[PDB]
């Protein structure tokens, strides 16, 4: 923590026009929301017109390039259910200007590896996600209950979770459709489903020196969360409690409170970089989801 928390607010859609709603956001500086009167402070704020690429720019470029020296790091979507984080975090995938997080870093983490001479370079994807506290393999529709463990360094790892080496941003592209449509079986209706699971796409970079042999390692786990709108969802209750006890400094932290926060341990607080992207709606209807999502996101900051 190196957690830095940004919040993106999307227009007001046709369905909330045509309900009547009213924009409640007002906007101070470049970092500050206030709604109700209450002003909520954060790393970031990007206001309902903001493009993809400056979302990509502030959220993540970074933390793709910390990647390539050997971190590891997360980057999640928060939010209520149509707030945005589809959006923020794929986006329209094969479009230049329409494209999210997920695909400008597909494409950076390519092209720098291509301006490298005497660096090897293996990258590996996963793609799963996590319903009910179940984690189901996005390339591999038969293993739908995997297990995490640790390993002997007590780095975690899914156990017999698929990886694929990819080799051109187009190899991970097709990686990530391939998921998108494996997601649909034994599935009735999809865009429920969606909303209420998280999906949780790795990139793991791995580099030598072919003339120094130092070798370099870096996770980076790009994470779309189940809705946050009766229970808070398991895997976002655990977020919470370990965010909350990052930002005060706790030597111990309850990664165990689920298989997501496990599974994230090594690549979310200590030395890992993180950003939050918490997103919102800027509806007088949605006004109480979105206070709440404010609040989650205010878990970080440090005391
Ligand atoms: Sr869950």
């Amino acid at each position: 923590s190196n957690i830095k928390v940004m919040c993106r607010f999307r227009p007001l859609n046709e369905s909330e026009v045509n309900r009547g709603d009213k924009y409640i956001a007002k906007f101070q500086g470049e970092d500050t929301v206030v709604i109700a009167s209450k002003p909520y402070a954060f790393d970031r704020v990007f206001q309902s017109s903001t493009s993809q690429e400056q979302v990509y720019n502030d959220a993540a470029k970074k933390i793709v390039k910390d990647v390539l020296e050997g971190y590891n790091g997360t980057i999640f979507a928060y939010g209520q259910t149509s707030s945005g984080k589809t959006h923020t975090m794929e986006g329209k995938l094969h479009d230049p200007e329409g494209m999210g997080i997920i695909p400008r870093i597909v494409q950076d983490i390519f092209n720098y590896i291509y301006s490298m001479e005497n660096l090897e370079f293996h990258i590996k994807v996963s793609y799963f996600e996590i319903y009910l506290d179940k984690i189901r393999d996005l390339l591999d529709v038969s293993k739908t209950n995997l297990s995490v463990h640790e390993d002997k360094n007590r780095v975690p790892y899914v156990k017999g979770a698929t990886e694929r080496f990819v080799s051109s941003p187009d190899e991970v592209m097709d990686t990530i459709d391939e998921g998108k449509s494996n997601r649909h079986v034994a599935v009735t209706n999809m865009n429920e489903h969606s909303s209420r699971s998280h999906s949780i796409f790795l990139i793991n970079v791995k580099q030598e020196n072919t003339q120094t042999e130092q070798k370099l390692s870096g996770k980076l786990y790009l994470v779309d969360l189940a809705g946050s709108e009766k229970n808070i969802n398991k895997s976002l209750s655990a977020l919470g409690n370990v965010i909350s006890a990052l930002a005060e400094g706790s030597t111990y932290v309850p990664y165990r409170d689920s298989k997501m926060t496990r599974i994230l341990q090594d690549s979310l607080g200590g030395n890992a970089r993180t950003t939050i992207v918490i997103c919102c709606s800027p509806s007088s209807y949605n006004e109480s989801e979105t206070k709440s999502t404010l609040l989650f996101g205010q878990r970080a900051k440090t005391i």
